[PDB]
RNA sequence: UUGAUGUCACGGAACAGGAACUUGAACAACAUCGUUAC
RNA sequence: UAGUAACGAUGUUGUUCAAGUUCCUCAA
């Protein structure tokens, strides 16, 4: 007895869902069970486990018809088809159930009696409302009735938000579940009608089902009828067995940003020579071990594998491998929701009849990157994230639009909102709007992951970042179509005033949506806008409403695009909207940089820095342009502000911006409130194309490149030529433009920014940023009439420079050296504190100074952007892997011949840095020395005795001696008789030993008169002879010694005075002889066959090392001529090396081996002998420390790593050629003891000493360097005060020095008439710095020497011409040296550099450094160690500043300042002051007729035509090693 | 997997403040091997 | 009965980034 009736709704927007609660928590007193009772619910099967579907309950439903009944009777005038309808009913006597009341003034209609319950007819709403079961409503399903694994598989829960209106931040919050409507897009169900319910009845139920368009949050319409876990396993393996283990976060940061495509693991940076051994990118691969993979290969074979081929794949991939990775590296909730009010009787009103419809359809397009908060859980990488749909599609929410819209009906009038969540509705004029507003969602349809941008905060005591202040930040592309749709119906005659004043105000691009709106986020424009108005108060149009369910769906909406108007309607009333676009025009005339490491570690360029370049999209791709970020703007006119205004005696930046009406917090806004103004991003208006720097840190002592200190960038090229324009706006307030206070610190601010200071970019110590000009316009002259510079009476010209008094006597004949270290002073002060990068003090001075240099001795600056310049033409371009002859140019940079701003600031540093005895910037405390040790019995190798450590690795057992045992030789055979566990010293052997030989003689008493000047016949006693034999060259004698205790066989040999003694020998006569020992320390294995003697059989250990002692060289020298022809070729394996000459062959004294390779090389090989150590003598035990096991590893780091070894691996030592890394148990040790403690170890006879520290600690504790803690503490070096450190910025900035005259290079070029060209002049060998010369020995009586100052000299006239400064003979090249282009003397160059807050001793002793004497001058380029580069500087107009009006050129003040600055340095130093005498020694020019000739030595003397006594000849005597540091201080000693 | 005589949740912008920056001449002369003889 | 003395050859490149901060405030 019941008809059901099937529904099936259809969403069109992500609905809402809430949490599941228990049985508990389900009362009326609950808030979160109220405020929930809107969405649709979560059931789980098995409570306890979150495992169930979602529903939607049907008195939802009922309650959404009953409404709908009520909007359609009353539009009808209660008529539905015949009869007049009854008011209905709507109160209850009980409230203790019925958890929620109506508070929303019913709709009335021909009132009249309510038709009481008493009845046997009711109205049709009576039949409606329910008065077994009279409609009844069912529950709403999925259709399949599948399981999920809980509410985060179907949805995601996303914060919203209630924000304020004046102090436009925000206020309590609450969260919710929403489902995407494109997973779950139907629910199910039935409404089982009676039999006799009415015909009437059932018509208002399918028009109230039809009328109905929004359930729970979103419009509806109802009709009826495991790689990348252990990839990242693998690569944190790789990283662990190695020591790269802190290149780990940024290898996920590199590896994240992979998700853009796969073609970027094609494309990955490699070496500098085109190798496969980058520093992050090839960790993994060694010397051996060749089944080693590298994160290359890991990538590579990873971006193949019929998986991860798709973009979705991929970028899953991508994503959640960098978040194991950072993952891997990290370890190296008030919700104000509801409180409705309980009303009793709700209060009907009545509304009226008249009712239309207006669609306003379009889209609107981005024109700024924008940005919508939601930050979700389980991805902590970003931190600061954006809303995405479930298939990476961009979206913008509608509760957004509608909060937007609230705004911008509460900006039209003057009147905010005063709601609290609850009771009856607001009837304001911006809530009654507001109730008839529909919008929908969008989906964009892009589908591309968004860029990283990185934003910092610098401490404005310091200058450099604060502590902790580092974060990322992810935004959506630029150009972004949404579609758009807002629906409006009321009683008006089409859309209010307000609202269409709203959208002239977005069809004017001027809606900011969403995100961070100061920064210049999201800013929209509404486009091809088109509306249409319905009438549906008659019954022609009403009908045709509700038969297609409206015009929601797709089908419909395509239909009525077919009917609307073009062009938004004219508004009755404009308001002139409150935002003023201001442009903004800067011009550069230096290189620009705005670092982004990551993408410079993703580029194939192989850099360490590249530019700021974002993204931009055309509709479906992205194309990349260079920009300048709005952060950095707004942080740079911020602190151009915040410095110059005081509020009450503290600048504001110092204050705390608590609770104060600073000018900051009213103009940029603050914690607690919203700023007023909003910048943008700067195009560049060009293609630039970046260019390359290298740079290098040159060492103090021992000038040379330092280790690890060799990098480069990539910024933007611009210079006086080619300006580099940049182009940009911001957006200001409309109440800040009318103020007088606002634009004067705004006029102020940009008036100090257009003359000079403040650069903007990076680097701008060297030179960048410097921005020429700035130039707004579009504010009525309000901001650009501050704005006019100005100045002083500029006429005083600048004092000359004074005479110097030091002078040298150089005479002819005479050598020098070029070296001449500098020793400083032990007074370094630390006592003073900075002043800190905040407001202009008082008593210091700002400006700019002009230079101008001048050479006078040819200039090395190279561009070492491609070798190979000087490259002959028609001809092969290039082997791939070979090494050439590298050849330069000069530095250019727009084909404008240039000088950097570094190399200035490196020599001004230099010189003002050895001026005020300060601490050594840069230096190597690290890398302890090392020196070959001599071969002399007495003063060194006394003390070096046999040994060998035992089982484990903590003591060391001596021996008693040690004698040698011959191999290689020809006289005996041990290699084929011993195998190769007793020759590695790991078994004992048993051999015979011989101390003393007995030679023999005739007749001592008359050989007197013409021998025995040698005084070693003291020792001789007797004895007599026999004759058993007969030899070609020797005679057998049997001779006793005394009284026949023992008897010897030996074969003496005789000579012209022993020949007369025998003429015929009859075997049994007795002569008469003498014996005399001589020492023979040798011990064989066997026995010989010539000396049957009594062998002592001893007992220990043996050993070898190899042939070593190989006198390789290249023109057949003395011991390879006089050879007996065809010299052999070398063996591949030892063992088998026998003896082929003998050096001297009148006796048979030391042999040798003569050999030849493949090459032109020939080796001569001594050591024809191995050591044997015999008695070991036990309990006597010595520990070995720490100190020599690192000694012992510097020694075998130095031994393996040498590039001037023997070219073949056989004639090498063990140490060398088996590349041993520790020592064994058992093993070779010549070791030095005192008392239980060893000292040294070493491996062979004569092997190299390692000293016990370090270089660093042979200096003075002041000397070193002034960083670390000891607002900023004060203890600085007074040279980290001018020029900055780590933790505090430098107030010094330099500037590229420009050349204006004609180049005149050199040696003219290979075109005439081309004078831009210079030829090419091919330099020495240029071999790196030892030293291990200053510093001879290691005990203590060596410290560091000084700073190494070059000389003046001329000695280009022998480059010149193509000869060697040493010798006469001409170079030839080679793959070591260089061809270089240079410039000539006569060449005048232009530069400026920017101080701020200097003293005015500070300024006097930059001033000195700059400017020297007449008779000195400075040295910058290449190749200084001959003469090249001397330059001079004098100083121009010196303009200060003293306001940010009038600028005061202060030229008449400069002979104050220096005499200051002397004042200064009398102050410090009473009368200790040689090392500023002998500094001014050294910068001596010779002022004419004076050449002084001035070469480094050469190895020996036999090898250079004008015999100087070379290296090997100057160790003795004049360059001992006592007399070293002495001679080496002293200004201009004679290199004798 | 809801109760019926009463649900404005399309009744609420994840908003507000922050300079990828500080320091650094692309340069530069004396070392490397071990033993032989008495 | 013991351990003493210093000699012989002439050739050759190196560093390619290092030290810092990598999340907080206003709220709860």
């Amino acid at each position: 007895m019941t008809t059901t009736m099937k529904i099936s709704i259809e969403f069109l927007e992500p609905f809402r869902m809430t949490k599941w609660q228990e049985s508990t928590r389900r009362n009326k007193n609950n808030k979160e069970f109220v405020r929930g009772q809107a969405f649709a619910r979560w059931h789980r099967n098995k409570k306890d486990n979150t495992k169930g579907r979602p529903y939607i309950t049907g008195t939802l439903l009922r309650s959404a018809v009953i409404r709908s009944a009520e909007n359609l009777l009353t539009l009808s005038d209660g008529k539905i088809s015949e009869k007049t309808c009854c008011p209905g009913k709507f109160d209850t006597e009980d409230k203790d159930r019925l958890l929620q009341l109506r508070q929303r003034s019913t709709l009335r209609w021909t009132d009249k009696n309510p038709c009481p319950d008493n009845a046997e007819t009711y109205c049709p709403f009576c039949e409606l409302l329910g008065r077994r079961f009279r409609i009844h409503f069912g529950n709403l399903s999925l259709p399949g009735k599948p399981d999920f694994d809980g509410p985060k598989a179907i949805g995601s829960q996303r914060v919203l938000n209630r924000v304020d209106f004046k102090s436009g931040k925000a206020h309590d919050f609450f969260k919710a579940y929403e489902v995407d409507h494109t997973r779950f897009p139907r629910f199910e169900g039935e409404i089982t009608i009676d039999n006799k319910v009415s015909a009437e009845a059932r018509k208002l139920l399918c028009d109230s089902l039809k009328f109905t368009d929004r359930l729970c949050g979103a419009l509806c319409v109802i009709r009826f009828d495991n790689l990348a876990e252990k990839t990242a396993e693998q690569i944190i393996s790789i990283l662990d067995d190695n020591k790269k283990t802190e290149y780990t976060r940024l290898l996920a940061d590199a590896i994240r940003s992979l998700r853009r495509s796969s073609k970027l693991v094609a494309g990955l940076p490699k070496d500098h020579d085109g190798k496969d051994d980058h520093y992050l990118w090839d960790i993994g691969k060694k010397k051996k071990d060749e089944n080693s993979v590298t994160i290359r290969q890991i990538l590579t074979t990873s971006a193949d594998t019929k998986e991860l081929k798709n973009a979705g794949k991929w970028r899953e991939f991508c994503e959640k491998l960098g978040e194991a990775l950072y993952l891997k590296s990290k370890d190296m909730d008030a919700e104000f929701h509801g409180k409705p009010d309980r009303l009793e009787k709700s209060r009907s009103v009545s509304i009226g009849s008249v009712l239309k419809e207006t669609v306003v359809c379009g889209e609107l397009v981005a024109k700024t990157p924008f940005f919508f908060g939601a930050i979700d859980e389980d991805a902590k990488q970003t931190d600061l994230q954006v809303l995405l749909t479930p298939d990476n599609k961009y979206r913008l929410p509608r509760s957004a639009v509608r909060g937007i819209l609230r705004r911008d009906l509460q900006t039209y009038f003057d009147s905010p909102c005063n709601a609290e969540l609850g009771g009856r509705p607001c009837m304001c004029k911006t809530c009654r709007i507001m109730r008839g507003i529909t919008v929908m969602d969008a989906r964009s349809e892009y589908n591309a992951p968004p860029e990283i941008r990185h934003r910092t905060r610098i401490n404005p005591f310091t200058g450099t970042v604060a502590e902790g202040a580092l974060f990322n930040m992810e935004v959506a592309p630029e150009g972004i179509v949404f579609p758009f749709q807002l629906r409006y119906r009321g009683s008006e005659d089409g859309l209010p005033d307000a609202l269409k004043t709203v959208l002239k105000w977005w069809a004017e691009g001027q809606a900011f949506m969403s995100g961070a709106a100061s920064t210049g986020k999201g800013r929209f424009r509404m486009e091809n806008a088109k509306y249409e108005t319905l009438d549906l108060s008659d019954e022609n149009q009403r009908n045709d409403y509700l038969k297609n369910w409206g015009w929601r769906d797709e089908k419909g909406l395509e239909e009525l695009k077919k009917r609307l108007n073009s062009g938004l309607p004219e508004p009755g009333n404009y308001r002139d909207p409150k935002w003023h676009e201001i442009n903004v025009s800067i011009e550069m005339a230096s290189p620009f940089i705005n670092g982004d490491p990551i993408r410079a570690a993703v580029d194939k360029r192989g850099t360490d820095v590249v530019t700021f370049v974002k993204y931009k999209a055309e509709g479906e791709e992205a194309k990349p342009v260079c920009a300048y970020k709005a952060e950095s703007f707004r942080g740079v006119i911020r602190s151009a502000v915040a410095r110059i205004h005081m509020e009450d005696g503290v600048p504001l930046t110092e204050l705390t911006h608590s609770d104060c009406e600073c000018l900051l917090c009213q103009i940029f806004g603050s914690e607690y409130e919203a700023g007023k103004i909003r910048f943008e991003d700067l195009v560049f208006e060009s293609d630039p194309e970046p260019v390359t720097f290298d740079h290098v840190a040159i060492d103090r002592f021992t000038g040379g490149a330092a280790d690890k200190k060799k990098f480069d960038d990539s910024p933007l090229p611009g210079s006086p030529a080619r300006p580099l324009m940049l182009k940009g706006s911001f957006w200001i307030r409309r109440d800040v433009l009318e103020d007088e206070e606002y634009c004067k610190a705004l006029g102020k601010a940009l008036a100090d920014v257009n003359n000079g200071l403040y650069p903007l970019g990076g680097k701008s110590a060297i030179g960048y940023g410097q921005v020429k000009s700035l130039g707004i316009k579009g504010d009525d002259k309000r901001i650009s009439r501050l704005m006019n510079p100005a100045f002083d009476e500029t006429d005083v010209a600048v004092p000359e420079k004074p005479k110097t008094d030091a002078e040298v006597r150089i005479e002819a004949e005479k050598v020098y050296y070029p070296h001449y270290f500098v020793e400083p002073h032990k007074k370094v002060e630390r006592e003073e504190k900075p002043c800190g990068h905040q407001k202009f003090h008082e008593g210091r001075l700002t400006g700019k100074i002009r230079c101008k240099l001048i050479t006078k001795t040819p200039l090395i600056v190279p561009d070492t952007s491609n070798d190979d310049f000087f490259r002959p033409a028609d001809k092969e371009a290039r082997k791939e892997k070979d090494e050439y002859h590298k050849s330069y140019a000069f530095f250019r940079l727009h084909k404008q011949i240039m000088i950097p701003g570094s190399e200035l600031r490196g020599m001004v540093s230099s010189v003002y840095e050895t001026v005020t005895n300060s601490c050594f910037r840069i230096f190597d405390e690290t890398k302890r020395l090392s020196w070959r040790m001599d071969a002399d019995h007495q003063n060194v190798l006394q003390d070096f005795l046999p040994g060998r450590v035992t089982a484990d690795g903590k003591h060391i057992q001596k021996f008693s001696e040690t004698a040698r045992v011959p191999f290689y030789d020809k006289t005996q055979k041990h290699f084929d008789i011993l195998d190769e566990q007793e020759i590695a010293g790991e078994k004992p052997v048993r051999m015979w030993v011989k101390r003393f030989i007995k030679r023999l003689s005739l007749v001592d008493p008359a050989k007197h008169p013409q021998k025995k000047q040698d005084n070693k016949w003291k020792r001789r006693k007797e004895g007599i002879a026999t004759f058993i034999e007969q030899k070609n060259g020797s005679y057998y004698f049997n001779v006793v010694t005394n009284n026949g205790c023992t008897s010897f066989h030996l074969w003496h040999k005789p000579d012209n005075f022993d020949q007369e003694k025998l003429e015929g020998i009859q075997n049994g006569e007795k002569l008469d002889c003498w014996v005399r020992d001589s020492r023979y320390q040798k011990a064989f294995q066997e026995i010989p066959e010539n000396d049957p003697d009594g062998w002592e059989c001893k007992e220990g250990y043996l050993h070898v090392v190899g042939p070593s002692k190989v006198e390789f060289s290249d023109k057949k020298g003395d011991v390879i001529n006089n050879f007996q022809g065809t010299l052999p070729s070398v063996p591949n394996d030892w063992k088998t090396i026998r003896t082929n000459d003998f050096k001297n062959r009148k006796r048979k004294n030391e042999p040798v081996f003569c050999c030849e390779d493949d090459k032109g090389n020939y080796y001569t090989m001594a050591k024809y002998c191995e050591t044997f150590f015999f008695d070991l003598k036990e309990n006597e035990e010595y520990e070995i420390p720490e100190k020599a096991r690192i000694k012992y590893k510097e020694l075998l780091r130095v031994y393996n790593n040498n590039p001037q070894a023997v070219p073949e691996s056989v004639f090498q030592s063990r140490v060398a050629r088996e590349n041993v890394e520790k020592l064994k148990s058992g093993d070779l040790v010549y070791f030095k003891h005192n008392e239980k403690y060893v000292e040294d170890i070493v491996p062979v006879r004569i092997s190299r000493t390692v000293d016990d520290r370090m270089i660093g600690k042979r200096m003075s504790a002041d000397l070193r360097p002034c960083h670390g803690d000891w607002r900023h503490p004060k203890g600085l070096c007074p040279a980290c005060r001018l020029f900055g450190t780590g933790s505090y910025k430098g107030r010094v900035r330099f500037g590229f020095a420009s050349l204006e005259n004609d180049p005149e290079w050199l040696i003219p070029g290979k075109n005439p008439g081309d004078p831009f060209h210079g030829g090419p002049v091919m330099l020495s060998l240029l071999e790196r710095p030892r030293p291990t010369w200053s510093i001879p020995g290691s005990d203590n009586k060596f410290k560091v020497p000084g700073r190494k100052f070059y000389v003046h000299h001329h000695a280009w006239k022998t480059i010149k011409d193509g000869n060697h400064p040493t010798t006469g003979k001409a170079i030839e090249q080679s793959p070591n040296n260089r061809t270089v282009e240079a410039l000539a003397g006569g060449n005048s160059f232009s530069f400026e550099i920017a101080f701020e807050n200097l003293k005015e001793w500070e300024l006097g002793l930059l001033i000195h450094s700059l400017q020297l004497e007449k008779g000195l001058a400075h040295k910058l380029g290449m190749a200084k160690s001959m003469g090249f580069g001397s330059v001079e500087i004098d100083v121009e107009s010196v303009r200060l500043r003293k306001d940010w009006k009038q600028w005061r050129n202060g030229n008449s003040e400069i002979p104050n300042w220096l005499g200051k600055g002397f004042a200064k340095l009398k102050e410090w130093f009473r009368d200790e002051l040689d090392f500023i005498e002998n500094l001014k020694k050294l910068l001596w020019f010779p002022e004419g007729d004076q050449a002084p000739r001035v070469c480094y030595p050469m190895l020996r003397k036999k090898d250079d035509p004008n015999g100087n006594s070379g290296y090997e000849e100057l160790k003795d005597g004049e360059f001992k090693k006592e007399d070293r540091q002495k001679k080496l201080t002293t200004p201009w000693t004679p290199w004798a």
